[PDB]
């Protein structure tokens, strides 16, 4: 016998489609090869990133730390494994007792006693009704969670280092903005001072011109510390340091990602790892109630024997002093006082929670994808938007420090338009790194990045 | 015997008054109906919103399980229970050894055997100083532990559901205000073109009226993505579909919300769920000093029988082949090498932890709802100061766009009164956000909404 | 025997020393006394804080469940410690079988019986081979590692604490400054009205003045909201109430810390708290390895007795009813199904898992480190160049408003000023709160403020 229950997969209880509404393209349906199969080496096209996160697959302490807990899981499993076949050993015994006259065999008191080294096993538990195969079989289905927990640390890492790459890439563009910014500050800031020594520029122009300087200094320091943490961020992830002879990487403004496709939301029970996991938790939430059923059933037991007794120490290895025992112990439990029906609601009720546990990734997964949707009908208009911001911007700067130099205008016109210019080139490469982030976290939330090649 | 110590539930370790100073009101001391009394139904003044969170309470999976752990728990007690009454099984053993000569009842090598359907119970521990009733005390408290949780959990979705809903209106608010805006700031850019076709307006001008338009372009992008996103949170707690037959909702403008009362600090350690199910487990740790107490005293034990016994199978069911056993076995501990102690040491350690978690979580409770009228103490003042600033900012952007079409002033003006004006608009959206988001919190700390209706 | 494997500390999988760059300052090489050793008395110059933090060890909850556990695993220890000795009882037994004839001593069915109130130990294992000193030492390693916990939890309560009465001291000051700021926007509009009733400024001069009214409004309520939630987040943090006779505090223009210093990399490894823990944690898992290779071995175990056995229990204790028992049992596995080593994978694997984890906790050790100095040499060039930003936006200022008030210049130059003015004081004093909370971090990720006072 095994006891467990039949396993049906329950209901993905999400809609059928993705979303739609004025945040989404049109769903693409069916995707011919699932987002989940594109490999890393694959959809991020910049090379300088693949080095880094195969540097980090090799070297990262929390995913070899899940790689480990696989084999920890596999050698649980081996146990309950064999659990099914019989300990022997070699049990060399010994009671030595004395006794009162009423007890012994002679009748005034005596000291009687055993010896025997022998070979067999102790109440190996015959496992008829299957409580141990069943347990067996729910330490394979953990093992078999802990493997897709694996993948999905990996897919997680995957996600982590592309985007702690991608933060540094884009502090390190504000740091470089910010220096150009501030060399034309200064450079304003020069011109202004020679109008003002010269008769022209007022004292408030002046003012106004350092209150530049001053403040594009700042940020300069700022950025500056941000593009170093963000190296320690990543050197953290790649869990050793950064390698000395990376390829050349990709600007941010240059293409670094594949368009991976949406799919149908049914691919997440196929494709996505934690989901996979959390169906091998149910699975073995289901293999544990075959254990507590077993419970009932009658339960045989045996001790067998093979060796050499005697009375006394001396007579064990001589002729004739064989040994030999063997003993069956049918056991069928007939009143607990509800002990083994509430054993039983334990199990199911374990398992019900797994179901929950189950729909719930599920939910989640479909939150996710469908926020990297939203992120994807919206941040190209946005962009092309924030890109139309600058080349005003820039205009509108163009214009307002020719008419400032030309006595035609104010310092404050000019102002305005170099804090709008350095506010949206910022916001420019900000939304950028959201943008990408957003796409990152959708390949990982599809199914991720658990391959390194796209598989056919 | 119970060698359960008796409980004294410890001394509330905050002050007896919620905090003074200029960011409160007065202190209204108790509360005739407690807030943690008052139905969310009630609470929740947006029938919208009620059957969202209606729809939660079915379907949210998270709450499910907090529900079914629930139950585990109780199967757990239940388990317990029963151990206090002997577990009773029909036991057909069966030996079968060949000894040799010197210890046979011949004197040379022979095969002695037995066999024996019984019906009785094994070891049955009989709880005189109490082991196994504390064991299930503290199984108890520990099922009303995780009921309180299970309040708690309602209590974090109600909060959570409000809040994404809330968050949607919000979003949806700010995503019209920058529809209207774009309207305007594209119908300005117009008219400043046909200014500057027919030799009036300059190119500054043109410029300055065009950077405002891109700008309401890239939050107009901005914010679909985060009405999406939030309709995409909220879909995940609801743990199901929007329904498709909602009531009308209530505009961010209206009333929302019942104003509920202070009470006083000492209202939480009697309706507040996560303090209460602190108070269990210190209770299931108290209980749980019992078991180890017991482990010094003498412990009776029970083996009891009724069957058939025989030398060959063939002889069971016969005649005159009846059997029986009776067989107790009280043990006192003389010397343990401290393990006793320790033993005890560790159940009042254990004990002395949880006293510290229970006032741990008053002092969080305090924290919480403090802060939550700090917020009622001050976001009546900031609205009513960002809505004068709205008045005053729309006042200033009348004036700036007449002084600019008529000629008498600049087009800077005009752009810094547009900024201001959207800027205080969506400011002003955000602040109602927040106040509305402190005190559904507040609500849920005082002990929130576990109720459908007040009671009475 | 022990069977324990001999331990070598991993090799710290970071490089030897901390980053360079164009954030940070140079490397200083070992130190005299290391930061970990400098008491929190000493590095926190402010005498409030002291007393604060004083009372924080004295009464926060977390910590003491920190210091509870310590005694939790130490009265493990003292269980596991008590295995290697014999537990001694006295077990009051006593058999009443009715058999029948074929098994019965006299050939008919008769009912034996006996009695025997004993003094000995039961199943006694003897621990040649080392299975419970190995249990043994882990469980005093495991004492050790809670014990680097505590410390851990300390550091972590200091820098806690720290930091949120220096939150507090900036909304303090963000509201004093709003304040002034206020009381100067207000004056500014009385003047501006007196100018507009009087024929002189215009509407909209008058307009713009109004608007920075009310925004500074908005502030006041909501920094003293802020400042309230501050106090409530410290009187969490100090698990009790403010003390009501404090030394007279610091500002945040004086100095507030000693300068600690950097030391190398390597004393990571032996002066952070969590290294330690998780090295312990190694350390157990090590000795853990010691049981289950044990489980190979053979196995000595023993019972033994003395006392008073009788056919009846009326001939208990009467003269030479005397009874003992001695029965020594080795046992040595033979097969089992890969069990025993599947158990010895399991805890290679656990050792390896916790090589692993030791490794992160340098790594992320190094990681905040590098980070801290990446503010210490960013953060003296930022507050100087924000110090700048002040000074000049007042400068700014002064001129404006005289250009403003003598009819030679507008209220939106007046109205830039006053704005740049003000959000350049509230931000340098949120850069000064970032940088003291740096250094703040920086001291308790080098190791912190278990000490008191400075260890010589």
């Amino acid at each position: 016998c095994s006891l467990i229950p039949d396993y049906q997969r329950p209901e993905a209880p999400v809609a059928a489609a993705y979303p739609q509404g004025q945040a989404y393209g049109q769903n693409t349906g069916a995707a011919a090869v699932p987002a989940a199969d594109i490999g890393w080496r694959e959809f991020f096209r910049d090379p300088q990133l693949q080095q880094l996160i195969g540097v980090a697959l090799e070297n990262n302490r929390d995913l070899r730390v899940a790689a480990l807990n696989v084999e920890a899981f596999r050698a649980q499993y081996r146990i309950q494994r064999a659990d099914l076949f019989p300990r022997i050993g070699v049990d060399g015994s010994g009671t030595r007792q004395r006794l009162p006259g009423d007890l012994s065999t002679t009748g005034s008191p005596a000291i009687s006693s055993q010896y025997g080294v022998t070979l067999g096993t102790t109440a190996w538990e015959l496992d008829l009704f299957g409580r141990l195969r069943s347990l067996r079989d729910q330490a394979l289905e953990q093992y078999l969670a802990t493997e897709q927990a694996q993948r999905s640390a990996q897919t997680t890492l995957v996600a982590s280092v592309a985007t702690a790459y991608l933060t540094l890439k884009a502090d390190q563009a504000q740091l470089q903005l910010t220096k150009d910014t501030l060399g034309t500050y200064q450079k304003s800031f020069d011109l202004t001072q020679r109008s003002y020594d010269v008769g022209v520029a007022s004292a408030l122009d002046l003012r106004q011109a350092q209150t530049a300087v001053e403040g594009a200094r700042a940020t300069l320091a700022q950025y500056t510390r941000l593009v170093a943490q963000d190296q320690n961020a990543l050197v953290l992830l790649l869990g050793s340091g950064i390698p000395a002879n990376l390829p050349q990487g990709l600007g941010l403004d240059q293409t670094l990602l594949t368009e991976v496709p949406a799919g149908l939301p049914s691919d997440l029970l196929q494709r996505r790892p934690d989901i996979l996991e959390a169906e091998h938790q149910l699975m073995a939430a289901n293999a544990s109630i075959g254990a507590a059923r077993a419970a009932f059933f009658p339960s045989i037991s045996l001790t067998a024997n093979a060796g050499t007794m005697s009375r006394q120490l001396s007579g064990l290895f001589d002729a004739g002093s064989g040994s030999w025992l063997f003993q069956p112990s049918i056991n069928l439990p007939i009143f607990t006082a509800g002990s083994l029906r509430a054993s039983l609601d334990y199990a199911k009720i374990q398992k019900d929670i797994n179901v929950a546990q189950y729909e719930k990734a599920i939910q989640t997964a479909f939150q996710e994808v469908a926020d990297g949707l939203a992120a994807r009908g919206t941040f190209t208009e946005q962009l092309q938007a924030q890109r139309d911001l600058v080349k005003a911007s820039d205009e509108y700067y163009q214009l307002a420090d020719k008419r400032y130099r030309t006595g035609v205008d104010n310092y404050l016109t000019l102002l305005d338009a170099q804090r709008s210019l350095f506010t949206a080139q910022q916001q420019l490469i900000t939304d950028r790194l959201n943008q990408l982030t957003s796409e990152v976290n959708l390949y990982k939330a599809l199914g991720g990045g658990w391959n390194q090649q796209t598989v056919t």
